[PDB]
């Protein structure tokens, strides 16, 4: 039941909009109900839509030479600026087979002249992290948790880090942690297999970084062309709006926000556990930081797989 | 070292404004910066000029808030009439706000944050290449290191410098592409590098000469300035005219110097030198990167000793 769902993913976060282009034909056959409202100014945005009528022509030719790369080839985010506006977007775009399915997310004004120095300063900081890890003396699962959650404290700002292991049952342990002074403490808590779904561990695997913004914010539906006689698979996208009992799941326990990592070994692949922010009010971080937070957990996993032997 | 510190005149690839550290008017100017800021009141640009006439408001304001400062370099600036693309790098010395500027394709600036990004990633990989090396052969660690940088810089040859105890230098780990003539093993005289060139490698970790064969370019000053402007942090300083010379016979047009200071008890222990046959230039993001790269490099030989 979960995977169908999940896969389609025809519901999105609101802090951003959603575009699907043919690949051989570069308009578009779906777009997420809010993206009108967010890249136009109400030359309308619908399926059969050019992007050239959008965005300004350096941006326009950006996206449409994107087409023309491997996956593997892509290099995330682009800068556009929409045409009339000139609102300037993060556009993050993935491959389905003959899709290509773009995640506009919203850039201040006055941070456009800080994008590359910015995005410098993300990873390097990322940098500095991984050279303490690797300086640890080995031996001990539990410093090297309390180091990893440390460093994604101060890197990414949220109010609690946990790392959350996985045992053979399925069910997880919480196994370090570090918090704000007035939260109260997870450590050493176990927690049921059924809290995490198989089809979200699976999802894990292939899309390592996931953030939620807003457990409580309306979801934003995607629309597509009616000619199509299959759904689309969506779940790649960075917007995918969390299933309603996970959110209401996050309602429960005062984590309004969310960013998780996963960490699978030998990348006997496998999902070893999971690093887990939680902030109590809203929260966004710019893609560039939670690209750099995807490497940091790859060096993670390594030094895991490790102390394993 | 009074023609290296007071020296005036930078490498053309790019242009230098200073400003006055209150004021913030321009001070000093490149005599290329005319042509590539404005295109060519008063002339444009000159002493006295305000930032904010040359550059559109978002790159005027981001400039001044710099000026208010924990410096992130580079800003990306666009010009106010052309709409003319630039990396401006920012560095202070007592009186003034340098400001050195390179040249960005317009079409290309979609892509300057992706670009960043990927050229860290790399350095980031060959960083954990390094660390999960068996301690204990030098001769490793260095032959790992070149040819990383090899692989992200795309120079011709690459080569780590050692000095001795005597200061004269040996080439001890190189790589090149098919068809070059090694160098590995040379001895060179320690007058090939003067110690006014080491001292300055300790402040300034990465220097990048783009073609020694270019025509170079002199800064003018207000001559009332209460001060002498140094040029020593500017990464578009043109090399002293020996050095020049030097590069022309050994068929290296083109160079890459990334220092390697150990106990960063302070000392440089060696260069990783880059080298090309062709002129060639890499954007400020990749220099950045390997700054780091060549701080972790040094870090592991540091190890190595003891
Ligand atoms: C509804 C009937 C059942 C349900 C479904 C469900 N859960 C998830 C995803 C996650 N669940 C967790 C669990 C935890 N988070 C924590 O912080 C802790 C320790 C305090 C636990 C145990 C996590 C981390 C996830 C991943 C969330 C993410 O991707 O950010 C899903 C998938 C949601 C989606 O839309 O991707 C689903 C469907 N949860 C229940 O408890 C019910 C039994
Ligand atoms: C002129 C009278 C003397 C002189 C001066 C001089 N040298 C440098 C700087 C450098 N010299 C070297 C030397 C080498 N490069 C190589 O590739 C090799 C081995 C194959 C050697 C021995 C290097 C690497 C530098 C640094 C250059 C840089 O910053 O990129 C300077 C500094 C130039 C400047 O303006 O910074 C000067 C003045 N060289 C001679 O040979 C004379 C004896």
């Amino acid at each position: 039941a979960y995977l169908h769902h999940m896969q389609k993913g025809k519901m999105i976060q609101p802090f951003g909009c959603l575009l699907a282009l043919d690949e051989k034909t570069c308009k578009v056959i779906a777009y997420s109900e809010n993206a009108p409202e967010m890249l136009t100014m109400v030359p309308a945005l619908g399926i059969g839509t050019d992007i050239k009528t959008l965005f300004t022509a350096p941006s326009a030719s950006a996206l449409q030479k994107a087409l023309g790369f491997a996956e593997v080839l892509l290099l995330n985010p682009v800068l556009i600026h929409c045409k009339t506006s000139g609102k300037p977007f993060y556009a993050i775009i993935h491959r389905v087979t003959g899709s290509m399915i773009i995640d506009f997310e919203p850039v201040k004004p006055y941070e456009v002249p800080m994008t590359a120095a910015g995005a410098l300063q993300s990873y390097k900081l990322a940098a500095k992290a991984i050279t303490r890890l690797q300086s640890l003396p080995s031996g001990s699962m539990e410093r090297l948790c309390d180091t990893m959650v440390q460093e994604v404290f101060e890197l990414t700002g949220y109010d609690r880090v946990m790392a959350y292991k996985f045992h053979e049952d399925d069910h997880g342990e919480v196994i370090a942690e570090i918090t704000k002074p007035g939260l109260e403490p997870y450590l050493g808590l176990h927690y049921p297999a059924t809290d995490i779904p198989q089809a979200s561990r699976f999802l894990f695997m292939k899309n390592k970084v996931r953030m939620i913004v807003d457990c409580h914010a309306k979801h934003v539906r995607v629309l597509q062309d009616e000619k199509l006689p299959f759904d689309l698979t969506l779940c790649g996208s960075t917007l995918r709006a969390p299933h309603s009992c996970h959110a209401q799941y996050m309602a429960n326990m005062d984590s309004i926000a969310s960013l998780v990592m996963a960490v699978v070994v030998n990348d006997r692949k496998r999902l070893w556990g999971l690093v887990v922010c939680h902030n109590t009010t809203p929260r966004f971080v710019p893609f560039p930081l939670r690209y750099a937070c995807e490497f940091l957990a790859q060096v993670f996993a390594i030094h895991v797989n490790k102390e394993i032997e």
